[PDB]
């Protein structure tokens, strides 16, 4: 349903595939190597840690936690066919598991992870599905237990103009403030809770992947099409814009259970 609606439109084989080449390898978000490098680099565990990856996507930041700490990875995403994609980038490692499955149905013991991680995957959930998962990712997180997030997030509806509203419509995503967001962390009784408006650094990694796009044209025109081009670059242009005057924003938050 949200499962179909998915998978058949924004979520192809092919439109996976696009934002793979502007993203990075493994990478369907923003900054993709580079930035989660960045936004662990404060992140502490170790080979007995066990992570949750909400919305996993091709798995990429599965893999680099795993690399960089030997940390066991759970990887979530709704996408059957991401799910299939990122099984075949990973092979004979014990310590990732990808599994395609609705994180609102998923169920998991109490206190099991001592990180949970999302990256630009929420604003896919209704206003109030957002409410249940943070609800459910406290009670998942160990008490010692840390909450990262990257989401997109936006300026006030009433402010937002026709060409966002669309965008935001015809994706189906719900798009809520910094501090909307913030909120909810709070009131779902997280302690610790941090939230940063990075949108000049969103703003930075869009303009070095829209620079990589037009340098690479080209490439992208044999692997795709012009049709698929012109849509990726003029989104991006928008994102770019948007993200300057702080219309769309990109959203970070840190939290902990205790
Ligand atoms: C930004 S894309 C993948 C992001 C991935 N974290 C990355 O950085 O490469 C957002 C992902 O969230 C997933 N998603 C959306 N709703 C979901 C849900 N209810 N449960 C699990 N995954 C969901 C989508 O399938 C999609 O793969």
């Amino acid at each position: 349903s949200d499962k179909t609606f998915l998978e058949n439109n924004q979520y192809t084989d092919e439109g996976v595939k696009v934002y793979e080449f502007i993203f990075g390898e493994n990478y369907i978000s923003s900054g993709g190597l580079e930035a989660t490098k960045k936004i662990l680099s404060d992140i502490e565990l170790n080979e007995n840690s066990k992570v949750l990856d909400i919305g996993s996507g091709l798995g990429g930041g599965c893999m680099y936690i795993n690399e960089k700490y030997g940390a066991h990875t759970h990887g979530i995403d709704i996408c059957s066919n991401i799910v299939n994609m990122a099984n075949e980038r990973v092979s004979g490692n014990n310590k990732i598991i990808f599994e395609a499955n609705d994180i609102l149905t998923k169920e998991f013991p109490e206190n099991n992870f001592d990180l949970i991680y999302s990256r630009d995957a929420i604003l896919h959930l209704s206003l109030e599905n957002k409410n249940k998962l943070f609800q459910k990712c406290y009670k998942w997180l160990k008490p010692t237990g840390t909450l990262l997030i990257t989401d997109y997030c936006a300026t006030e509806k009433e402010n937002w103009d026709d060409e966002f509203k669309e965008y935001v419509k015809q994706r189906k995503y719900t798009l809520i403030t910094v501090e909307e967001y913030a909120d909810i962390l709070t009131a779902c009784n997280f302690k610790n809770v941090v939230s940063k408006d990075l949108s000049d650094y969103w703003n930075q990694l869009l303009e070095v992947e829209h620079k990589y796009l037009h340098e690479n044209k080209e490439e992208f025109l044999k692997l795709f099409s012009e049709k698929k081009f012109i849509s990726l670059d003029d989104g991006w242009s928008r994102k770019i814009k948007d993200s300057k005057r702080k219309m769309q924003r990109w959203g970070y938050f840190k939290a902990t259970k205790n």
